[PDB]
């Protein structure tokens, strides 16, 4: 059940690396150029 | 301590899901 | 490993507010 909860971790982390690349498509829409 | 720890990882899976509802409020600001 | 299990929820803890610091670039573009 440990090394589930790990490998959720490893869910989370790769659902974070998808809303940061969401926010980089956003402000990449919007911003700097 | 592993059952403290997965009830911080489904918190920080329930604040992934509130800045994904910000992030599509600012997607619908620019709609 | 339950204190590596430890110290990967706090790389999560510590990503998560990362993002809210993107998430507030996003909102000083656009609201």
């Amino acid at each position: 059940r440990m090394k589930q909860l790990e490998d959720k971790v490893e869910e989370l982390l790769x659902k974070n690396y998808h809303l940061e690349n969401e926010v980089a498509r956003l402000k990449k829409l919007v911003x700097e150029r």
